[PDB]
């Protein structure tokens, strides 16, 4: 399988303007008739090259003439000797029931549904399956009325009828030209939740949420979130919905999260279905985020789309930025920013240091479904946020407005978006564009000097990005480096130089530079890289007291959290080294006291307190090290938890009890209190065993909501408490029929610290709630083992690797996209010690030799083994 290169992009030889699709729908054999209106742009002797995968070609006509000048080749139908303008008609057959990869047209339970992004439409018919070809679609669907009473596609119903032998049909038209990745089709029998939204200018929108029969009780929050999304995009970005109907279909079988098909979004049911006894507060907030994300794509992705797949971040970085802003505006901005930083520093930094490292606009792709990444998405959004930092909200919105004014109705590039921002704002983003083309995480080193004679504070800042496997050359970036200086009372020192105010966003644009601030009347305590103002590793020599001071005084909630993270880092590193020497945990009393003070501070927002009291995950801990020791990290995190539970036992219990809430409500203040209460419970679980067991069991049995029940269950598992087996069996007996709820239970099984976790995990491959046919189940049991239980995944006997090899041997043939998700932990081998690395390499070499190795795995394996 051959790599494609961004620099090889060229305008298409042919365009398709209009396409009329007919589906004679049947699970075993679907017949597709596609009538396309084509126009030649290239040379008169150029053939039309159509993409197609696993199609049975029945016929080819050009202006109703059965065509002879064509041939099929690998992945293609090549049609020669064409007029300049013509009607192409293809008839072909496909088999949705055989489609286990869930790309193209497939089955989800008894429903038929599609997933076309990135290159799935070519599994449906022979087409120009590239996103710079935009066409107006009309779609006729013919099916058995009893089995498929709802027949849905993009847009509005323009025709409908009934036929003999129990068949019926519906035809749909969507007036907006679209790339085929935005096509969708759904057929099935559903319950439907119906509502309305009226846009600010008065357009009335019918809202329709399709769910499996029996699930209406879990649909209102998603509907509410849709309306919230639509209102917010009007208030924040001045954007209204542009169609008459907004359909969302929740399907149980779906490889990713959800999909922005124009007017007909298709969602993994995990990001739709919630009731207070099935879904946690975090599930509610994730539903909100994802519903919003896909809605936001209506402008950032659909009204302006991507010229080619290398420009993916153009829609994904920007839409992720939008979802974050939506979440942050509606909820706790601090808690949002904190969690997005945790993901950046703990998961995305890992990718940027891996063999799969790529810039946010990639240069080289073998399998495009491998580039829906933390980098494209999350780092992408950090790049959009840097623009926002450099421009300010008002100029950023001017840029958005110019972007849509120039590019509405077309397929644009990352560079087009940057130019709109630069042109609208008059901020020069020439150097800034390097963030699109350079991979790896920059390291920003800061030295400081205070001159008591002149009352000047000097920062010397340097940057470099280490080489990555994809790029041997690196150059300095335009890094917006936000600072704040604090005096001995915790007041902000005005930034100024030579009698003039100085912006607190420093432009760090060279390998090394100095910044001098005047009238610095007291030796400052700096807050550096405020709000994580650029996606960089910060190297500054902090004292413990500078950090504890920030925890007490910093103006931005994020800064308080971040200071706590830097304080902990030092002692995580210390204790990993101690673990390797066989020694007990060591922690200065003044560090425990800083956390004691957070617990007792009444003026701190509980949302913030909770995050300060949530230790870095094992992923975030791993980023602190060059060579990862996954067993030390896991054991250190547990030991640190136990030490704090002991030292802060009284305070923990007091705050746990103070934050009790007898009413459950899905409201942000109430969520914050619960997160604080449950952060306390996590420590309490690891305290004295009998008190722990009682507290955890009681919370699980008395819980009136899944947030509180799961927090208790999860603590019973993490601390291996006596009640654990009974509680886990109770959850299974109650919830086994509900796959989404059992996903949480599979995650706890997968991530259990028990000595025999892998034996238990293999046993669960036969559990009544598990199936290898369902991506969510795979991810919750197998994925979570490999990716979130590094101590067990990286067991010294290599048993973790062998397990994953066996699962991937199945998944490579069944569902290569889920396979490629699950292989990611093996491709990190060079971060591990020699002996682990050798076993991981042997596992990768076994997978490299699979018969019919998928392109998805091949890409990753070849990079990892280089
Ligand atoms: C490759 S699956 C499609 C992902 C979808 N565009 C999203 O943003 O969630
Ligand atoms: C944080 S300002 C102090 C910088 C340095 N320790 C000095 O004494 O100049
Ligand atoms: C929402 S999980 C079920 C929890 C319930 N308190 C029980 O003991 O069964
Ligand atoms: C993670 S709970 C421990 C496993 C449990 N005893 C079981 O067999 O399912
Ligand atoms: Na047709
Ligand atoms: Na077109
Ligand atoms: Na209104
Ligand atoms: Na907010
Ligand atoms: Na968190
Ligand atoms: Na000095
Ligand atoms: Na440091
Ligand atoms: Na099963
Ligand atoms: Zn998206």
């Amino acid at each position: 399988p051959q790599a494609k290169y961004r620099h090889d992009y060229r305008a298409p030889d042919y365009q398709i303007t209009d396409i009329d699709l007919t589906f004679d729908l049947d699970a075993q054999k679907t017949v597709v008739t596609a009538v396309s209106q084509a126009v030649r742009h290239g040379a008169s002797d150029a053939p039309l090259r159509l993409n197609g995968e696993d199609l049975k070609l029945v016929s080819v006509h050009i202006n109703d003439e059965p065509w002879t000048a064509w041939k099929e080749e690998e992945g293609a139908l090549v049609i020669s000797n064409l007029p300049e303008r013509f009607t192409l008609k293809i008839i072909n057959e496909i088999s949705p029931a055989a489609n286990t990869a869930l790309e193209g047209l497939y089955q989800s339970g008894d429903a038929l549904c599609t997933q076309c992004e990135a290159e799935g439409f070519r599994h449906i018919t022979y087409y120009l399956d590239r996103p710079d070809v935009l066409a107006r679609f009309t779609t006729k669907i013919i099916a058995d009325k009893i089995k498929y009473p709802f027949l849905l596609s993009n847009g509005n119903r323009v025709a409908q009828g009934e036929l003999e032998n129990g068949r019926h049909w519906v035809q749909w038209q969507d007036p907006f030209p679209k790339p085929c990745y935005l096509f969708a089709l759904v057929a099935g029998d559903f319950d439907v939740l119906r509502d309305t939204f009226t846009t600010r200018s008065g357009r009335e929108v019918a809202l329709e949420l399709y769910v499996d029969r029996g699930n209406l009780d879990r649909a209102p929050w998603a509907m509410t979130s849709l309306k919230n999304s639509m209102k917010w995009d009007e208030e924040r970005f001045g954007l209204e919905y542009d169609l008459d109907i907004y359909m969302i279909v929740a399907v149980d079988f779906f490889n990713a999260g959800a999909m922005e098909n124009k007017g007909l979004n298709i969602f993994n049911s995990k990001y739709v279905l919630a009731r207070t006894d099935t879904a946690t507060d975090k599930d509610y907030l994730d539903i909100e985020r994802v519903i919003g994300h896909e809605y936001f794509h209506n402008w950032t992705g659909n009204r302006v789309t991507c010229r080619d797949w290398f420009q993916l971040s153009l829609k994904e970085g920007l839409t992720v930025f939008r979802d974050q802003e939506f979440s942050s505006d509606l909820g706790s901005r601090a808690v949002n920013r904190i969690n997005n930083v945790r993901t950046m520093r703990g998961l995305q930094f890992a990718e940027d240091a891996s063999p799969m490292a790529h810039p946010i606009r990639p240069d080289m792709v073998i399998e495009m479904n491998n580039f829906y990444t933390l980098t494209v998405y999350e780092k992408g959004a950090e790049v959009i946020r840097m623009i926002h930092t450099l421009l300010g909200e008002e100029n950023f919105q001017k840029g958005m407005q110019l972007y849509f004014e120039r590019h509405d109705g077309s397929a644009a590039t990352c560079d087009d978006f940057v130019q709109a921002m630069e042109d609208a704002s008059n901020v020069d983003l020439s150097h800034f564009r390097r963030w699109y083309s350079q991979s790896g995480t920059p390291i920003v080193t800061v030295k400081d000097d205070y001159n008591p004679e002149t009352e000047q504070y000097t920062l010397t800042i340097s940057q470099r990005t280490p080489a990555t496997p994809d790029q041997a050359e690196k150059q300095p970036l335009h890094i917006p480096f936000a600072i704040e200086l604090y005096d001995n009372e915790g007041k902000v020192i005005p930034l100024q130089k030579g009698g003039h105010p100085v912006n607190s966003v420093l432009n760090v644009t060279q390998a090394e530079q100095t910044f001098v601030f005047d009238n610095v009347y007291f030796q400052p305590v700096p807050a550096l890289l405020c709000e994580f103002s650029a996606p960089v590793k910060l190297e500054y020599k902090w004292s413990d007291q500078q950090l504890t001071f920030l925890m007490r005084h910093a103006r931005n909630d994020f800064s308080r959290w971040d200071a706590a993270q830097s304080l902990l880092a030092t002692y995580i590193k210390l204790n990993v080294a101690r673990h390797q020497q066989g020694q007990p945990l060591s922690l200065p009393v003044h560090v425990a006291d800083a956390f004691r003070a957070v617990l007792l501070d009444e003026k701190i927002d509980p949302a913030l307190a909770a995050e300060i009291l949530t230790l870095p995950s094992v992923n975030e801990m791993a980023e602190l090290f060059d060579i990862i020791d996954p067993i030390a990290i896991a054991e250190v995190r547990e030991a640190l938890t136990r030490t704090l539970a002991t030292e802060l036992a009284d305070e923990l219990l007091a705050i746990y009890n103070a934050n009790y809430q007898s009413e459950y409500r899905v409201e942000h203040e109430d969520i914050a209190k619960r997160t604080l209460r449950n952060a306390c419970l996590r420590f309490l679980a690891f305290g004295e065993t009998h008190l722990a067991d009682v507290l955890v069991s009681k919370q699980f049995h008395e819980a009136n909501n899944m947030t509180d029940a799961l927090a208790a269950l999860s603590a019973a598992v993490a601390a291996q408490l006596p009640c654990r087996d009974a509680l886990m069996q109770e959850y299974d007996d109650k919830w086994h029929q509900n796959g989404l709820v059992m996903d949480k239970w599979f995650i706890l099984q997968a991530t259990s610290p028990a000595a025999n976790v892998l034996e238990t995990v293999r046993g669960l491959l036969q559990h009544r709630s598990f199936t290898m046919s369902n991506p969510n189940r795979i991810r919750s049991l197998i994925g979570a083992f490999a990716g979130s239980n590094p101590a067990a995944f990286h067991a010294e006997d290599g048993s973790g690797y062998l397990f994953l090899v066996e699962m991937l041997t199945d998944l490579n043939s069944r569902n290569p996209q889920v396979a490629s998700r699950l292989i990611e932990p093996l491709i990190r081998l060079k971060r591990y010690d020699a002996k682990r690395q050798e076993k991981m390499r042997a596992a990768l070499e076994q997978l490299k030799g699979l018969e019919n190795l998928s392109g998805d795995l091949y890409e990753k394996i070849t990079k990892a083994l280089a």
